[PDB]
């Protein structure tokens, strides 16, 4: 299947270089995958979701996403127009407050409650988590992600925008997961993208357009765009039948373009994530 006039990152994903702005993908897109996205909330009802998103937790006084994030981070894993894997299903998992703000102790709970709920629901090709958040090192944090990891999940989560070392941030420095970078359409470093050793894979992570609250749409910047690129090709891979939860990051890294980026120190990974398309 092919989509035209792509958003670039999408576009990124299924080319082995950069600058096209077609969006090459294999039909099954997804299918019978889910994908939880740990976030602010998902406007479940924007048109672009098809009916295939649901609410399943909050942690505040209402399910809905009143900051625009979390539908961002949907809308890049499994929008009809801007999504990854355009037939996945997508769980909401409110952990951030209208602010995008949360504890930690909100976020570890999120974290142990999809490992239970996905115990609950018909995911047959498999189940991602999208982690487009993180605060400064926790030893709490990174043990909850790595339980999540654990319980059979493929983890993605965010480096962090902070231009520095990823090691000092949670749960970016949770070796277990799959730690997300971002890059430009020029294929260089993000500015603002964390980098170091503990990063799996870079993703498209500036000016990403996706789905906003209020049935809308809107470009913004961040890790936080990169890692639902990698939790998407993710779902998208599982449904193939290329690779499992346990180790989706690792096929992703062997697969991956390699060496395409600038602006990468010495240390960190070369790796932009790929879906290797053949028609
Ligand atoms: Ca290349
Ligand atoms: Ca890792």
């Amino acid at each position: 299947a092919a989509q035209t006039n792509a958003p670039w990152g999408l576009a990124r994903i299924s080319s082995t270089s950069p600058g096209t702005s077609t969006y090459y993908y294999d039909e099954s897109a997804g299918q019978g995958s889910c994908v939880y996205v740990i976030d602010t909330g998902i406007e479940a009802s924007h048109p672009e979701f098809e009916g295939r998103a649901q609410m399943v937790k909050t942690y505040y006084y209402s399910s809905r996403d009143g900051n625009g994030h979390g539908t961002h981070c949907a809308g890049t894993v499994g929008s009809r127009t801007y999504g990854v894997a355009k037939k996945t299903q997508l769980f909401g998992v409110k952990v951030l407050d209208d602010n995008g703000s949360g504890q930690y102790s909100t976020i570890i709970a999120g974290m142990d409650f999809v490992a239970s709920d996905k115990n609950n629901r018909n995911c047959p090709k498999g189940v991602v988590a999208s982690l487009s958040l993180g605060g400064g090192y926790s030893s709490s944090v990174n043990s909850a992600a790595a339980r999540l990891q654990s319980s059979g999940v493929m983890v993605a989560v965010a480096a962090g925008n902070n231009n520095a070392d990823a090691r000092n941030y949670s749960p970016a420095s949770e070796p277990s997961v799959c730690t997300v970078g971002a890059s430009d359409r020029y294929d260089r470093r993000s500015s603002f993208s964390n980098y170091g050793s503990v990063l799996d894979i870079f993703g498209p992570g500036t000016d990403i357009l996706s789905t906003w609250i209020g049935g809308s749409t809107r470009s913004i910047s961040g890790t936080s765009m990169a890692t639902p690129h990698v939790a998407g090709l993710a779902a998208y891979l599982m449904t193939l039948g290329k690779t499992t939860a346990a180790s989706a990051c690792r096929y992703i890294a062997d697969t991956a373009n390699k060496g395409d980026l600038s602006n990468i120190p010495f240390g960190t990974v070369n790796l932009l994530a790929y879906n290797n398309y053949q028609a």
